[PDB]
């Protein structure tokens, strides 16, 4: 075959997206409110749960790093401390925003230090016919002003969750994705506002003189509007009149509110992907059988793909180049970078170490059950319990 | 059905004009191997496996076992191979 592409990636020369539009995306997520927690928890649902930087056969990594022996992810964990948080910022941001984003940051002796996370709203990719980024073009706002500067893709590095092909770079954005949703939910939201000051409250009509009768005026009226005023009125007021002054009420012009605000919420969950029940509303027949089965199923595959997708990028666009550049540690090791789920129950594992355990070994338990396995590696590797062997051995 | 068929489907095509072109080109190995791709069924419940495991786990071998349970069978060809517990034979063997 080649060594280099051969297929063209349809998109050389500029717009197909600017930083107008990515400050339109931090206006959707500093503006708050219903829509915005939307999004973070489908963020929270995929990456508020936590890691782990697992890696494969570490025992043979075991070299000295200042006078004693450490593994590679001892020294990843060194470089990495805070990772949750790390992993829940990037992952919100990158379903946020078409990507996350962020540099290499070193010590004042010069060695790493972090891999720092940016501003994504501020940084837009500039890429060639090949489909490939070749530098970050960055604007902000500094004492009310602009400054604009250009950086290669070189000690920057990005996360992109949602593409339109295997090839892109630059992502999808799920807040431009679903853009007319989020408007049409905020505007029938704003239209219920105002239909329930308008028609969902009854407002009193007092109307003065006889049908056919003498006229009145607005000279007249005020002083009727003095008598009646709400402002003065009180639960237990009654009113005496002549037969030629009637009191009438528009009602509360019923309309169903709710019907509305579920079709909205309806609309912009599964336009999300999210389920209804994260939208803090629900449905008949589907919260029993299968049915509930189907839609945990649906998110728990959603989750982890997204989770998956995330692990790699990571591991192979910050971690790797990392050990590369500034470690004693070879970086062609598999990290088993895991991020953890919230659908998983424990009380199912607490059923399955009892019911097949017999048929796992005590470092598979520990994996499983989320814990470190025994200090010694035959009562790890083996199948019956550790508290097995601990009453044996009382025994003798 | 739908799913298992398409899956199928997808893994024929996958082994035999992706992955047996990238042996022949690229590998020490053969080419013409009895290469299998599977791909996992998105309803599959481990609660009904772990139910089965018990009901059933007499009948059936430690790596077939391992293999529904989705782990690695053990290191030992006759411990893989046997039908008895590895637990069992453990136990058995620390008593005897």
């Amino acid at each position: 075959a080649s060594s280099t592409p051969q297929t063209n990636v349809d998109s050389m020369g500029g717009g197909d997206l600017t930083f107008e539009d990515l400050r339109d995306i931090k206006d959707v997520r500093d503006s708050g409110g219903q829509v915005a927690q939307l999004m973070d928890y489908k963020a929270l649902l995929n990456f508020g749960e936590g890691c782990e930087i697992h890696v494969e056969g570490d025992d043979e990594t075991k070299q000295l790093v200042d006078g004693e022996p450490m593994t590679l992810s001892e020294w990843l964990e060194d470089a990495f401390p805070h990772l949750d948080l790390l992993v829940l910022d990037l992952g919100g941001d990158a379903l946020w925003y078409p990507y996350a984003v962020g540099e290499i940051q070193e010590t004042i002796t010069g060695e790493f230090k972090e891999a720092l996370p940016a501003e994504p709203w501020t940084l837009m990719p500039e890429s060639d016919a090949q489909g490939k980024v070749q530098a970050w073009h960055q604007r902000t706002k500094t004492h009310g002003g602009y400054q604009t500067q250009t950086l290669p893709a070189d000690d920057l590095w990005h996360i992109v969750i949602n593409k339109a092909s295997a090839r892109d770079e630059v992502g999808i954005s799920e807040v431009l994705r679903n853009k007319d949703e989020i408007q049409a939910f905020k505007q029938n939201e704003a239209a219920i506002n105002q239909a329930i000051e308008l028609h969902g409250f009854p407002q009193r009509h007092v109307k003065v003189g006889k049908e056919d009768g003498a006229p009145v005026r607005d000279n007249d009226l005020r002083r009727v509007r003095t008598i009646f005023d709400p402002r003065t009125t009180d639960a237990n007021t009654a009113y005496f009149t002549g037969q030629d002054v009637d009191v009438e009420t528009l009602e509360a012009h019923n309309f169903d509110y709710s019907a509305i605000h579920e079709m909205d919420m309806r609309n912009l969950t599964t336009a999300l992907g999210l389920p209804l029940e994260a939208g803090n509303v629900g449905a008949d027949g589907l919260g029993s059988g299968k049915p509930a089965e189907l839609r945990f199923a649906l998110l728990k595959l959603a989750i982890k793909a997204n989770q998956r997708s995330f692990s790699v990028q990571f591991v192979e666009r910050v971690m790797r180049p990392v050990v590369r550049d500034y470690s004693p540690f070879d970086h062609e090791a598999d990290i088993r970078l895991e991020i953890n789920d919230p659908l998983e129950d424990i009380g199912e594992v607490a059923d399955l170490i009892q019911q097949v355990g017999d048929y796992m070994t005590n470092e598979q338990v520990a994996e499983k059950l989320d814990l470190p396995a025994p200090e010694d590696d035959e009562v790890a590797d083996s199948y019956r319990s550790p508290a097995d062997m601990e009453k044996d051995e009382a025994g003798v």
